[PDB]
């Protein structure tokens, strides 16, 4: 039941006097604009005077309880839709993480760097099911809630799981407790690329993987909040049998779902796919019937001309993460230039954070990265306008997630999912485009207020219902158990680091 | 300033080994660093102080902070006088009708050349009071973001106004003068000489004379050429003679744009780095802004001369510049061991600061090479501190936390969610922090910023004087109607 998490109706709210970015079809921006919300929905958005006319249509009772929020020193955005994310905070001690020396001077190219260590990546992904099984229900819920809180704190109101090292129902429960929206998934890996083998090794039955997703779908079918959906994913096309691909196509058609995977992510992927599967990623997905309007492809940069045409013909979707490629040693923007090229050719392309095991670039940081990096590559300050970067992190992401019915833009009849950012400091002075100043000089921590379905979850940069110190301390205790027991890191290395945390 | 001990934080030195000290310390005495390293080494230096100096020691527990060297932003322009007209305050809030212009699309070489040659007239039109108010606010914004040493590479402001602003603010400043003696006009097949080289050089020599006597150690000067398009051979040779005679650094912009080389061949008969080399300017004194559109011979001239490149990857995309990826030359020359630093460049409203530029280099150089080790976070810091200081010829006194160097340092708080469990707070800073997260700024042992607020600076007062000055200059010199300016000023969130 929804009342376990939150109680009460939100009534009418008028948020007025700020610059309002709608991310509607026309990318509408309203200086001295306003948003009127009633309960969970936007009723009116536009110039303040026009929206005051909508306020005049409210009855004596709704008017008497109207909450007026003076946003005159603020910018209003739609809530961010981060459709390509992974819960990986259980790996905080080992994944580019807490045990590294403070000096970075001895760092090496590994994992996704240097074109990608395809055997290591494939083997690591196939080990997720065993580690998820090893995680306790208590550990999963504590780690999920803190990890997803960090997304919400940065203005993510709708979050999409594209394959997590956590228990699916733990992440669903965390989303319910936090008040945010969540597209849940399950871990899907049924093949590994092993150095001593001439084809992929099947590591589990496709039907097992599919049944796991069907169990999640069953669990959240009934959900009455409107905040929980699900979307099946394949971890990575290296770890995907033809039986899993065909099974996913059947499942998505039968249940009318979106679909997500990672493909064309790495320079070294194509040769490994040919060696172990006989065919590259997009062509394997296309053979299974998965290159269509339902597909959100993560990264999707290492595509040849034929694979680019398959994506365009299918009206598929790419989620791109340009804020985080460099620190991973990925080259999914500039080495091929394919994602900006497919966007110019009319493919839907959104911006996402991807994830790792400690806080990294959020949606705000990713919007800045796209604005800088796409425009520099083309010598064109108009290729990604700031309002395009916002659309890519809101409406366009919602379209790829098949949630644009309800979220991603401030328009009448959509969910009242909004951010407020303060614009009264030196960064914003004299700029009629506060979103541009935000991309120059602000980020996740400058999100002031986060509203989901008309409910304030963050205000003044602080959780309203979230107990921030308590969520952190439960996450750290859970991480201690999982790290010492499942990852076999000695307590001697873990406990003094947790003791030195600044509380 | 007496003695200050800053102890318990993670200390990034940007010394020659890029040393990082977890739970490290810095001891300063008066204007200088005396000890930096592990707490035990630094406590030995505390016990070596004059007893009266130790009795008055200012102890700062930085255990919830990160300590950095002060940022050295060696390629900057004061352009805040153009806030109403230059990608500025009069634009519509919607960006949908924006066009490729100015430096975008390979560069409008005629417009760029003509615009640069108009700077002298607009500087002359600016009052001394307007210049001082605009400079002090503009330079405050750099200081607020952790810039302790700022380098002028050609400003739309009065040089002595910017020197006075630096003196008032307490920061370090390498002052320059505007130098443009040629224009590339569409109705001509050769450059047009607009001023005499000896007069342009005399303007710089007058500034050098004005700051020669400065007793603070905080004011230096460096001659620049605006842009090689606007540079005669006589100006270039005269600059080489001047910097040899006075033992100065030299700066210009060269190889900045796709369309530059063809315009340089058409109007001057030779490309920029080759023209600088002929004049004797491609040597260890040169800081070249952008310097990406270089052929193999020009790359070899830069390496042979041990010249320096200042790169601004935080701001190329919004300008429509392509000085990172279109040629890849600057990362390649850096891998080859050329000194390459990071700078903010300019514009007329706040844009990417040094912190933002460090993040940009870390993301963008590493993505281009599929190598998370090409620019480590500590490299991005060195590029914005020690290496920048070396290019500015100020590494004698600034750019790193080492005994004998100036006590110029930053404190950044690390006690929030962004930093949790990271043994590398600089990495969390590059992921999720920026200019506004600079908490404390110390120059020569003096605290100028603390808790993100000016100590002697009245930020609201500097702002209000800048806005008044901008109103006068915009209405009078830029001829923008009061009807367009006053409503924008009326809307300011005071
Ligand atoms: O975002 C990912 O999970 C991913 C998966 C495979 C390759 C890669 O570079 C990234
Ligand atoms: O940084 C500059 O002043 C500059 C000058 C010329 C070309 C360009 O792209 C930039
Ligand atoms: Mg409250
Ligand atoms: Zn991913
Ligand atoms: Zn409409
Ligand atoms: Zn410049
Ligand atoms: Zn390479």
């Amino acid at each position: 039941t929804e009342n376990l998490y939150f109680q009460g109706a939100m009534g009418a709210r008028l948020i007025t006097g700020g610059t309002v970015y709608t991310a509607d079809a026309q990318e509408s921006v309203h200086a001295r604009g306003a948003v009127l919300t009633v309960d969970d929905k936007v009723v009116a958005v536009g110039p303040a005077v026009e929206v005051e006319q909508a306020v005049q249509a409210l009855d004596p009772a709704v008017r008497a309880e109207l909450r007026r929020l003076d946003a005159s020193r603020m910018m209003v955005l739609p809530g961010f839709v981060n459709a390509h994310w992974h819960e990986m905070f259980a790996m905080g001690f080992t994944m580019r993480g807490a045990l590294r020396p403070p000096s970075d001077r001895a760092d090496q190219v590994a994992f996704m760097g240097g074109g990608g260590d395809m055997h290591q990546i494939s083997a690591t992904f196939d080990r997720f099911d065993g580690l998820i099984e090893a995680m306790t229900e208590d550990e999963a819920r504590a780690i999920a809630e803190y990890s997803m809180w960090i997304q919400l704190r940065g203005g993510v109101t709708t979050l999409g799981d594209m394959g997590s090292l956590n228990r699916p129902l733990a992440m669903v429960e965390a989303a319910r407790r936090l008040g945010m929206r969540f597209s849940a998934s399950t871990w899907a890996s049924d093949a590994v690329l092993a150095p001593d083998r001439s084809r992929f090794l099947r590591t589990r039955d496709a039907d097992t993987v599919l049944a796991s997703f069907e169990a999640l779908l069953g669990a959240v079918a009934a959900d009455p909040t409107g905040r929980i959906r699900c979307r099946p994913n394949v971890s990575y096309v290296t770890n995907m049998t033809d039986e899993l691909a065909r099974g996913m196509a059947e499942l998505v058609e039968r249940h009318d779902l979106p679909f997500a995977t990672h493909v064309g992510a790495l320079r070294n992927e194509a040769d490994a796919m040919r060696a172990y599967h006989g065919e590259t990623g997009v062509r394997r997905l296309a053979e299974a019937g998965l290159v269509d309007e339902r597909l959100m492809a993560g990264h999707s940069a290492f595509l040849d001309d034929q694979e680019q045409k398959l994506m365009l013909a299918g009206r598929a979707h790419i989620s791109h993460s340009p804020g985080k490629y460099g620190p991973s040693g990925e080259s999914a923007l500039t080495e091929t230039g394919v994602v900006p090229a497919l966007r110019r050719a009319g493919l839907d392309v959104s911006l996402s954070t991807d994830a790792a095991a400690l806080p990294g670039a959020g949606i705000a940081e990713t919007m800045r990265a796209a604005w800088q990096m796409y425009n520099e590559m083309s010598a064109d300050q108009t290729e990604v306008l700031p309002t395009d970067a916002l659309a890519m992190a809101t409406r366009i992401a919602a379209k790829g997630l098949r949630w644009d019915d309800a979220v991603g833009s401030l328009e009448p009849g959509k969910q009242a999912d909004l951010l407020l950012v303060r614009t009264d400091d030196w960064r914003y002075l004299l700029n009629p485009r506060p979103l541009e100043s935000f991309l120059w000089l602000a980020g996740s921590a400058d999100v002031d207020t986060v509203i989901v379905g008309g409910r304030t979850l963050v205000e003044g940069g602080r959780g309203v219902e979230v107990d921030e110190a308590a969520l952190r301390d439960r996450y750290l205790q859970a991480l201690r158990g999982f790290t010492t027991r499942a990852l076999r890191v000695p307590a001697e290395a873990v406990d003094p680091v947790l003791a030195e945390v600044a509380r």
